[PDB]
Order: structure tokens, then C-alpha cells, then sequence
């Protein structure tokens, strides 16, 4: 079985990114673990979250019958192409908290779920009130337009089922709606997923 | 002997990770050096510990008689596969405080003991009291279920034998119980080792 | 299509400019936010996007020879990129976006890294109606105007993404094309000067 | 086109194990002090921003411009070449580089490298809030080479203050870069930056 | 003469570089000494203290031996620490990753001895209580190989005294005493004994 897995990986590794004629659908979903801190002197808020990314490539397909019934495998994210999904309003480089390892399945679908800590632009005024503070952060491909990476979601709600119950901040709502925007630099429209979080001091 | 060691290393390096058909047992244990800080403005606590990891691979076996009676060697952890054991509630990238070097023994067993500083989600309310504060952080594989990586411990007690005697925080209790969790949704069993620390000023 | 793109990239894969092959580099700033202003050290921190454009003959192709591919994306480390540097930073610049460029069939490259910069700036007056004014120059570290001809498309900094709830509001943001020369020597050193007037 | 081809050819033709007692290298140092960012009296650390000019010359980097289309100099990554190990003796944090790591090589074989850096070094800022000010010093020299191997020179005793930030928290009263030798048979040279400054 | 010396050095380096670590049958002696430059700060809110020091490391390998006559009488040379094996001497009680302050360059001598002296800033567990009193505070920090036992790396000192001759005269903290003593310790993880050099510093404001 180990020999079969090594052979399968060797065959697969022995993708130039999407194109307008071969666009890629990337599904995005956010799980918000915690709101670590809010800095009212700089309007920066720190969040810990899991960013679930899923896409499918014909080049990553295989027949499990030809490889000892291997249905899927784990591999370093550096072994494959991954989408350049970026927070648009970070104020510090995003910090990764989990192994960079993807799960590839025989139908060519890949699931990547890195855990990260992000500092982003957010005014926490009103967090010390019952109505709380509201902030947003956009996520999208930095360089690929809607014609190359089509960006989708499975749900309009951020997954709060793992939110740290003793966080300094409690979540009032958290949504993840898709938006289409045009930037001054380029004519083509760029899709994005915007996380809108309403939160308050616990 | 030096030539024998280089030959052994060359032969060994000239593993794809575990599978359901070829699963791997990883033994985990913690030595808690110190609780550096507790931050009640963010509910983050910072620990320094040694994370001892042990596992064993047939592909790393050899006969000492074939290599000058060498029974073990040291090698960079980048030369070998290592398990993806991760703290599930960290708030900052773990900081490595020791060389990334493993010890490999002729029976194929590997011993890795990185020293790290970890910031994790923890409410320190009560740390300034007699009963102290309590916090917990789960360790496990990020991508492997128990059908691929099985977790074991040699003991459910954290090694406190070198805990810093003049730390700002004294340890009331520290355990590393192992839990096998089966979700209602799926057949696979997920195992974790949970560090539970009770401490006070 | 994917095979055509791979063949094009292999075919394509520049020593940098010289006095006899000068390269025009166009610079433009999008100012996202003024994160902080530290009156104890006179340092101000900005987040901005630095749009860089240039064009190389060695990056041209005919889309008809490559399945009508007119552009592609590639890692910035696959290609030469200009050494544009803030001249009064006080900390290493921190990169906030993927280091990926857009190459177009006419040989033009577009690269827009997002960065956080700490630079020398006295914010005195930021708590008044007139606000504070600070400036920072951007330009090549090692190339004179004979090798890298630095240009702007406009002097108006793009404020369309400026963070509306920043601690600081922008009174004006201007990007000037400026150069310094020595009478003794022919060489001219150009820079783009970012001047920001802002207040609490 | 011809210039690009010639540059590529020149770089290939050219692509040094460092100096020795029998092949000593002159390294010329100069400082431009851009700013004194901060002074921390709780730890006696001061933070400076400066440009450190380094120049040296190697026979192995010479060429005839006539053979390469009148190319008289070129730019190259500092990792493509040997660089002197000049270091600050009293730094309290790793020096942070603020500029591209790129050097200029000229056809006579001389190399010029001017990294911009932010440095935290040991310094008692006592007096900085007075008319007389504070005075601090930091020595620069090779970590591993003696004066028999790296002959450390300057073009001037004066730190270049023509770019000092006019609105710094700290104004400069004087800034010198005098040379010093220490004998313990080798002689060990340094260049000492001495800054006298005040709020 | 300069051309010949350069050629000789290049040839020597090429021959030398064209070591898998010590073994029980081929143990390595590593000599350690410390120079304490400054005690940058004491944090009583976390019991962390920050030190700047130089760590002098010396060892000797047969594979780095050469004849000076063979290569223009070249007694020694400088080379990047990345070109050679170096020992994994680690601070046992750091609270932050150690920060390197100097070039990583070693001096290799024709008898195969290496000398490597990185300058580092270290944050280590240390309670500074009493630093504001005449007796001062006292802290220790163990150094040793992380992974090689006494049977593979034998750890020695040249002296019991930490070199204070470069200590920063205007530090916030003055040194009352500083010693470096060797100890042999048994750890729970392994049967074999592991040696260490412990730095014991008494200091005050
Ligand atoms: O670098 C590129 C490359 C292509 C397009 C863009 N940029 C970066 C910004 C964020 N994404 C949309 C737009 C502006
Ligand atoms: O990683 C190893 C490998 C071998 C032995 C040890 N460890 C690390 C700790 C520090 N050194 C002694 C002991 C415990």
C-alpha cells in the first residue's frame, strides 16, 4: 500500500494555474475560532480563523483500481498549486498556525484548511455596548480576475461552532457574502468573499 | 566509523506518510518548562515546553552489523517525515527554541523533542487566587484521522520535573490525558492529547 | 489551453537595464490606511498598494501562436522586478499580498504588492484642523535615471480604497515625480515622492 | 539588444575566497546618519537608521569595456559575490536591512555596496534631555579578519549628516567616524561611530 | 604573491569541501566559553531576562586537516559556518528563539581545529527579584548539545570564569559574579548522560 501511494504521487507529480479558457472554481468558507484582541489606538483587530479552500483539477484525478484502492492522500501544500486568496485589509502579514498540508481525492478535488491569525482594519468603537462593533474584511484572489478564478461559498454564514467560549469578545453575527468589484488598475471584475463580523465585549 | 555512518545515511535516504492500510502510532508527551505569561487583556497564555514525539518506520531499520555496529544516529528533521501534531487553539505560530534534529535508532524508531514557546487561548481569571486558573489545549494531527495516525502516551501526567522554580506562576496540576473521539457523522475516530494546566500566581 | 500556457512559459523561461537599454518604470500608489502615528519616535505606519508597470521585448509573444492566450500570471521570482525602495523607511517593509505579477502578450508587466511601511514622519499637528504633513520618497536603490526612467501616470494618489474608519482621515495625498542632479555629472536620480496631509 | 547580450556575456565570464595575510584587502567604510529613531533609558538601547557605504576592489572583477560594448559597470545581487563581514560590535538586536541587497561593480574591479540599516546598540541616553545632550558610541569592524587581512579605511572622519531627518525627535550635535587600532602580532582596526545628540 | 595565495586558498577549500557528526566510536570534544557583553533588560512581570553574549565554540576534526606546505603555507582560513558542521549547543531555558548578532563565519586551522564565536541576544527564564538590592539577583542558564549525549559530544571549558572584560560599562545592570561550570545530567527521555555548561550570573541595578 505504501509502495502504491508513492507510485501514485510520483505519477501525479511527474498546473500552470487557471486561464480564461480553463477557469477554476474555488469554494471558500470561514470558521472563526476567536477574536484575540482589538486595538482602539490603531483600529486593528486580531482574529484566529480556519480558511477552508476547495477546488478540483482534472490533472489530479486517478482510478483507485489502478492504485490499490487509494481514495485520497495527504500532501504538502507546496507540492501543488494553491489559490492566492488574500485578505484585502490586513495590516500585518497573515500568520499561519497549522501545517500546510492538503487533502487530494481521486476525483481531483483538493481541500486545504490553513489556520491563521490576522490583523485587519477594524474600528472597535461600540464594542463595550450591547449593540457591539461591526467590521468587515474582504477575501479574494489578489491577481486572478473573475474570468480565471470563479469564487464561491457553500453557505452565507460563518461557522461559529468552534468559537472560543471564553474569548474576550462574543460574536453577535458573522456572515460571508460574495461580491463582485472592479478595480482601477484593471478592467476585469474581481470576485471576493466578505466576512462581516458583529462582536462585543463578553 | 564516520564512513560507515555516511554510507548508512546515504542508503537510508536513497516515506509518504501513513495510510489506513499502513497506520502509524505516535507517542506524545510534554515536559513543561515554564508558564511565561498570562494576558487577561487578550485571554492568551504563553507556555514553554518540550514536546517529545516518538514513532517507528520499517523504512528506517538497519542491521548494526552491516554498518560498523552503529545503533543510532542524529539527523536533521528535514531529512525525514515528521508527524503533523498541532496545537488546536494556538493564537500565534509556535516558536521553536531548539535544534530541529531527530534521533533515529536501528529498529526504525525516531525520537524528536522540539522545545517550543506557545501562545494559546486561555482565560486566566482566578490566577491571582488560591484555586488558581485552569486552561487546556488539544494536540493532534491536523489532517490525519486515527485510522492513519494513532496517538499514545507513556503517561497522563505532564513532566513537571524541570518546571522553572522561580516562574511567575506555580503549577497546581498538569495532565496530558488522551481522548479518542468519534463524531456522530462519521466512522473515523479522532484522537487527541489534551494539555490541562492549573496554575496560580 | 493549459498545455499552451505551459509551452509559452517554457519558451519565455533579463539582466536588468543599462545606460544603452534604459527601462521605463511607472509607479502609482493606492493608499489603504494610515495605521498609526507615533509621536514618541516620529514614525508613521502606512498600508498601501504599490502599482509597478514596465515592459520587456523578451516577454512578448503572438497570442495566435499560443491558443489566443493574451496574458498570464507568474511568481515575481520568475522575472526581473525593479528595486523600488522607500528612502526613509525605519523598519523593513512588510509584504501583505502574494508576490505574483501579470504579464501581457505585448511584453508589459504589472505588479502590485501590498505593503505596510514605517517611515520617518513628525505627526505634530495631526490633532488640529490643519493636520500633519509627511513625505517619503520612492525610487531605485542602485539605478540612476539612465537605467530606470521612473515615471508616474498621475500625481493623484488613489484614495478609493482608503479605510473609511481609520484613526486618520486624508486631507490630501499626492505623488510627485522628482529628481536630483549633480552639476558635475550628467546622471539624474529620479524618485516618486508621496506627500500625505492627514489628521485625527 | 547588443547591450543586453554584452551584459549577459560579461556576467557569465566573471561568474573570491576572501582575503589572506598574503592578499590583504582594503575596505573603505563611511556612514550617512539618516535618523535617530529612539532612545530607551529603561534598557540603555538607542535605535539608529544609517546607510553604510562599503567599497573594495578585486582583480577578479576587472574587465575591458572595449570587449563588452563599453559596459563600464553593472548591478548584481550581493549574494552573487563576496562581501566584507563588517559588523557592529555593540548591537543588541540583529541589524535590520532596509534596502535591496544589490552591489555596483565597476570595470576597474571595484565594488560599492550601500545597505541601509536600522540598528539597536548599547547606549546610555542620560543627558539627552539637556543642553549638553547624550553621547554614545558603537564600533564597526570585521568579525573574523585582522588588519593584516582586511585593511579598514575611511574617506573622512565626519559622518555624513546631509540627509539627517530634519524633524527627528533628536537633533545631532556631532557625529564622527574616527579610526582606531587595537593591539593585543596582528593589529585590529575599527571605525567607531560617535554620536552626540539631544531631544 | 597575492594571486598565488588566492589560488592556493581556493584549491585548499575545494579539496576540503570536495562530516556526518560525532559517533560513539568517534566522539568529539567541544570546548565552550562565554563572554558577557551586557544584560539588556529584566522583566519582573514575566521573569525573563535578556542577555547579549558571545559564545566561543572550539572543536577539532581530522577531515579538516591539511599541510601548509601543500597549499602555499596557509595556516588557517575563514569560511561561512554553513560550509561546515557545527555543534548544536542550545540554551536550555530560553523563552524566545535566540537571535544572532554577528556574521556566521568560522576560523579553520591546519590542524583541523575550528573556532566559531557567534554573538547572540537571549531571553531566558530568570526571576530578577532583589536586583534593586545590594545582594542583587542570581540566575542560571544551562547550555549544551540538544541531541548528542556525553558519549558523542564531550563538553569542556577552558576556565570557570565568564569573560567580563567586554561588559558594557553603562549597562543598567552591573555584574557581581559570573561563572561557567560543567555538569552531567540524566534526562527522562534517554538512558545516556548529557553534559552541559551552566552560566550562573549574579547582577544588580
Ligand atoms: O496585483 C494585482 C493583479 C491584478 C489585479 C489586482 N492586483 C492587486 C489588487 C487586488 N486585486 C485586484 C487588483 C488590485
Ligand atoms: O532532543 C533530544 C534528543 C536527545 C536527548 C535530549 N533531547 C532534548 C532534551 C535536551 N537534551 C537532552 C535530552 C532532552
Amino acid at each position: 500500500s505504501q509502495a502504491n501511494l508513492m507510485r501514485l504521487k510520483s505519477d501525479l507529480f511527474n498546473y500552470p494555474g487557471p486561464t480564461k479558457d480553463d477557469p477554476l472554481t474555488v469554494t471558500l468558507g470561514f470558521t472563526l475560532q476567536d477574536i484575540v484582541k482589538a486595538d482602539s489606538s490603531t483600529n486593528e483587530v486580531d482574529l484566529v480563523y480556519w480558511e477552508q479552500q476547495r477546488w478540483k483539477l482534472n490533472s489530479l484525478m486517478w482510478d483507485p483500481n489502478e492504485y490499490g484502492n487509494i481514495t485520497d492522500f495527504r500532501t504538502s501544500a507546496a507540492d501543488i498549486w494553491t489559490p492566492d486568496i488574500t485578505a484585502y485589509s490586513s495590516t500585518r502579514p497573515v500568520q499561519v498556525l497549522s501545517p500546510q498540508i492538503a487533502v487530494v481525492t481521486h476525483d481531483g478535488s483538493v481541500m486545504f484548511i490553513p489556520a491563521q491569525r490576522l490583523s485587519f482594519m477594524c474600528d472597535p468603537t461600540g464594542v463595550d455596548s450591547e449593540e457591539g462593533a461591526t467590521c468587515a474584511v474582504k477575501f479574494g484572489s489578489w491577481v486572478y480576475s473573475g474570468f480565471e478564478i470563479d469564487l464561491k461559498t457553500d453557505t452565507d454564514q460563518v461557522d461559529l461552532s468552534s468559537y472560543y467560549a471564553s474569548s474576550k469578545y462574543e460574536i453577535l453575527s458573522a456572515t460571508q457574502y460574495k461580491h463582485d468589484i472592479k478595480y482601477n488598475c484593471c478592467e476585469e471584475i474581481y470576485p471576493d468573499v466578505v466576512l462581516v463580523v458583529k462582536f462585543r465585549e463578553r
